[PDB]
């Protein structure tokens, strides 16, 4: 009745694996984690209380490629095998997904105490953007930070950001080596290269002032792409490693941030803080609750993410809109008289009261966002046991949680031919969003109580989008320009290229190019030019 007899072969056995030849203990540390994981799934399979894990064959790595390139499509094809709730494994995280609408409450309704975007977020934002600001901070810093933004995103700011903006489409007509309006009645461009730097000349103009406006127009201007190069998700899978590179991003955060507390100490030492810009209004409104006021620095870490933020989703969303309409001359068209009536003729100058009043231009972009999110998941990390309720689902802490309306956006069953643009769908329908019903303080405004709203572009709780009519003011603005200034259409044979959705924002594949003609080849934008 001797066990002892096996416990010795065990010991042997050990000592025995120490002496294998490298060449099968090599295979052996590639061998047993593989088997490993392979058996571990098997058995994960059988919980109850676990929504079903999509398999995967490499250990850590998981679902990482296929989700990565195409995560609609992985989407759709764990959707019709699983339903709407599954996991899988993502570089080391285990992400749960949650489709649809009761997706959006689940995810974006979660209570502060169940889930924490800085935890999935901050390990990118923070480099970036800098520190104490946005994710580097506690939840309830992060509300009040979007309570001063928005005290520079009032209506009375979008009536004088109107005009700024409009003279930077025009004043980018004319000077770009992309138009020359003045020169060239006709040209090609890649809209990826148009879009990106309409966006930031505008944005800077009108939310940073004219000093960093005019900043863009040196080799200051390299340091945002450098700061753009940060902002890539290569760098969620590694945050920090010390290659160069990294060294651009680092560089630019603190020489651009330099550049805005620059401005600001400069500002307060002139006693120059009036209502002009977002950096005056942070200067005179920074206070949090507690009495704690905003550093320099942080009030211009704060500058950088939102003008990238901002950057990133506009630009993407108008370079679609400008594929979208290039092979929609009808829409271009129906866009054209609506110009024509709402601005008589082109003899009255465009407001922000007048763009409220173009339906089928903010229809536009309202259908370009539903089929273009760009922002194709939004992810929080589970931070106590959570159930889902009408299941016996338990999502355990350490776990990520994935929302992602853009999906839904696409989904038959809410909009009908939903991979088809048509801007009629919102007929009576134009306004960028609507609170469907009762509504909720987290600390920068009352927003939507609910969050099931199929169509979702701007997120919803607490941690909701502010720049949404910024966003309309600015798209608008451009568009209108763009419509009254410009017809367009595709080189013979090309058509609206597909997502590139490894990239920070759903981007299309470039390069993706058009060719525009004036409308009035003999019309002439004023002003001085080198
Ligand atoms: C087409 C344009 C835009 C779209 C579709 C969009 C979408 C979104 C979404 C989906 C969220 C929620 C993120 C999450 O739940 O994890 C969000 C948050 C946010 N966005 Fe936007 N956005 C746009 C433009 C802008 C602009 C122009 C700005 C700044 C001027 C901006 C600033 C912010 C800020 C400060 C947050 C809060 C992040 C948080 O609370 O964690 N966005 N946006
Ligand atoms: C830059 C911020 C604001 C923090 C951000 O929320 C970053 C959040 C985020 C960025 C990238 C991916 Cl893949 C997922 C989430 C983006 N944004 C939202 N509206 C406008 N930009």
């Amino acid at each position: 009745s001797i066990v002892g007899e096996a416990l010795e072969y065990v010991n042997i056995g050990l000592s025995h694996f120490l002496a294998l030849p490298l060449a099968q203990r090599i295979s052996l540390i590639i061998i047993i984690p593989f088997i490993y994981n392979i058996v571990w799934q098997l058995l994960y399979s059988l919980r109850k209380d676990r929504p079903p894990l999509v398999f995967y064959w490499i250990p850590w790595v998981g679902s990482a490629v296929v989700y990565g390139m195409k995560p609609y499509e992985f989407f759709e094809e764990c959707q019709k095998k699983y339903g709407d709730i599954f996991s899988f494994v993502l570089l080391g995280r285990v992400m749960t997904v949650y489709l649809g609408p009761k997706g959006h409450e689940f995810v974006f309704n979660a209570k502060l105490a169940d889930v924490s975007a800085e935890a999935a977020y901050a390990h990118l934002t923070t480099p970036v953007f800098g520190k104490g600001v946005i994710y580097d901070c506690p939840n309830s810093r992060l509300m009040e930070q979007k309570k001063f933004v928005k005290g520079a995103l009032t209506k009375e700011a979008f009536k004088s950001y109107v005009p700024l903006i409009a003279e930077e489409v025009y004043k980018y007509f004319r000077d770009s080596k992309n138009f020359r309006l003045n020169e060239r009645t006709t040209g090609t461009i890649d809209v990826m290269v148009t879009q990106p730097e309409m966006t930031i000349f505008t944005a800077s103009r009108s939310l940073l002032g004219k000093e960093m406006r005019a900043k863009l127009d040196t080799d200051f201007a390299y340091l945002y792409s450098d700061l753009d190069k940060g902002f890539t998700p290569i760098n969620f899978v590694f945050p920090n490693l010390p290659l160069e590179h990294y060294r651009k991003r680092d560089h630019a955060q603190k020489a651009i941030s330099g550049t805005y507390m620059s401005l600001i100490k400069e500002r307060r030492k002139n006693n120059d803080i009036q209502d002009r810009d977002l950096i005056d209004s942070l200067m005179k409104n920074s206070t949090y609750k507690d009495g704690v006021k905003m550093t320099d620095q942080e009030i211009a870490n704060l500058l950088i993410g939102v003008l990238m933020g901002g950057q990133h989703t506009s630009a993407a969303t108008s370079a679609w809109i400008l594929l979208h309409l290039a092979e929609r001359p009808d829409v271009q068209q129906e866009l054209y008289e609506e110009q024509m009536r709402v601005l008589d003729g082109g003899k009255k100058e465009l407001t922000y009261d007048l763009l409220q009043e173009m339906p089928l231009l903010n229809q536009t972009i309202k259908e370009t966002l539903r089929m273009h999110h760009p922002l194709h998941s939004l992810f929080r990390k589970v931070m106590k046991d959570m159930h889902v309720p009408n299941t016996s689902y338990v999502i355990p802490a350490g776990y990520h949680v994935l929302v992602s309306p853009g999906y839904t956006h696409l989904r038959d069953e809410y909009f009908p031919n939903a991979h088809q643009f048509n801007i009629h769908r919102w007929n009576n329908d134009s306004a960028s969003s609507y609170s469907v019903g009762e509504e909720v303080d987290y600390g920068f405004g009352a927003i939507s109580k609910g969050v099931s709203s199929p169509y979702l572009p701007f997120g919803g709780g607490r941690h909701r989008c502010i720049g949404e009519h910024f966003a309309y003011c600015q798209l608008g603005v451009l568009m209108s320009i763009f419509i009254r200034t410009l017809k367009w259409h595709y080189p013979e044979g090309k058509t609206v290229p597909p997502p590139d959705f490894t990239s920070m924002v759903t981007l299309p594949t470039g390069p993706a190019k058009i060719i525009w003609e004036k409308r009035n080849p003999e019309q002439k934008i004023g002003g001085r030019h080198h």
